[PDB]
C-alpha cells in the first residue's frame, strides 16, 4: 500500500500565508499520508514546513521563484535518488521531479510537476504531458510509478497529447469518475481567489503505471475543504488523498 496527497498550496498568495500553511500542515497530521507531493512552494513556505511537517523529508530540484517538492515520511519512505527531467520551452521555470524510494518493501519512482499554466500556453503544456507520459513509461519494470500534480490540463488536451498510453492510467477515471472528486479547482466553492466567474476544472491529477495484478486505486478524497480562522481555504485548489493497494 502507498497513500499520497497531491496539493497545489498557492505560495503565491502571500495573504495569510501561515494561517494557510498551518492548515495544510494540519491535514498532513490528521490524514498521514506517505508521500506529499505539492506545487507552487515557496521558500518562506519550506520554512515552514520544515518546522510544522518535520517528520517530512523535504527533497526539491530547482527553487527559484516557485517550485515543486516530494515529502517523505520519516521512518516510511526511504530515499534512493533523485532525477530532474527539465521542460526546454518552459516559460513559468517548469520541470519534471522524479524521486526513487522505497516504501512497504516496494520500489516506487515518485514524479511531480506543475505543467505549464493558461489557456494561452496549451501547446507546451501537451508537449510537457508526453514528456511525463513518456518519462513514466521508461522507468524501470519492477517499480510502481506515480506521478501526482498540478497538470492545469482541461478539454480534449490529453487527446491532443495522443492518449494516455495503454500502460498509463489516470485514477480518478480508473475509480470511474466520482463526482464527489471531479474538480479540484473550483471558483464556486472556493473563495480564495476573489473573482466573480464560475469555473470548475480538475487540474490535479495522478496518472499510474500498470503493473498487471499488483497495486491499484482504492479511494481517492479532496482535502482541505475547511475554511481556517480567517474564513479562506488552505489554497485555492484542493488537495487529493490517494490509497493505492494491491488486489490480488
Ligand atoms: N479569472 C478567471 C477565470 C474564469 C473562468 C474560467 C473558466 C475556464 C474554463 O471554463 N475553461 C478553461 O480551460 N479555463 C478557464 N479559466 C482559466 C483558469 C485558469 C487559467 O490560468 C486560465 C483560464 C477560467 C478563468
Ligand atoms: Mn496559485
Amino acid at each position: 500500500t502507498i497513500s499520497f496527497i497531491t496539493w497545489n498550496i498557492d505560495g503565491l498568495d502571500g495573504c495569510n500565508l501561515p494561517e494557510r500553511a498551518r492548515g495544510v500542515c494540519s491535514c498532513l497530521a490528521l490524514y498521514s499520508p506517505d508521500v506529499v507531493f505539492l506545487q507552487e512552494v515557496i521558500p518562506p513556505y519550506c520554512a515552514y514546513l520544515k518546522k510544522r511537517a518535520a517528520s517530512y523529508t523535504i527533497i526539491t530540484g530547482n527553487e527559484e521563484g516557485y517550485f515543486t517538492a516530494i515529502l517523505l515520511k520519516k521512518g516510511r519512505v526511504k530515499f534512493k535518488s533523485q532525477e530532474i527531467i527539465p521542460f526546454p520551452n518552459t516559460k513559468m521555470m517548469r520541470n519534471l521531479l522524479c524521486v526513487n524510494v522505497s516504501l512497504g518493501g516496494n520500489e516506487f519512482c515518485l514524479m511531480t510537476s506543475h505543467l505549464e499554466s493558461t489557456r494561452g500556453h496549451s501547446a507546451e503544456r501537451i508537449r510537457q504531458l508526453k514528456t511525463v507520459l513518456g518519462k513514466m513509461q521508461e522507468a524501470p519494470d519492477s517499480t510502481t510509478v506515480i506521478f501526482a500534480g498540478d497538470t492545469n490540463l482541461r478539454d480534449r488536451e490529453v487527446i491532443k497529447c495522443g492518449g494516455l498510453p495503454d500502460n498509463v492510467f489516470d485514477a480518478w477515471e480508473f475509480l470511474g469518475k466520482p463526482k464527489h472528486c471531479q474538480y479540484t479547482w473550483d471558483t464556486k466553492a472556493n473563495n480564495n481567489l476573489r473573482i466573480p466567474a464560475a469555473c470548475k476544472l480538475r487540474f490535479d491529477r495522478i496518472f499510474f503505471r500498470a503493473e498487471e495484478g499488483h497495486l491499484i486505486p482504492q479511494s481517492l478524497d479532496l482535502v482541505g475543504l475547511e475554511k481556517l480562522d480567517c474564513g479562506r481555504f488552505p489554497s485555492d485548489h484542493w488537495g487529493l488523498l490517494c490509497t493505492l493497494n494491491v488486489v490480488l
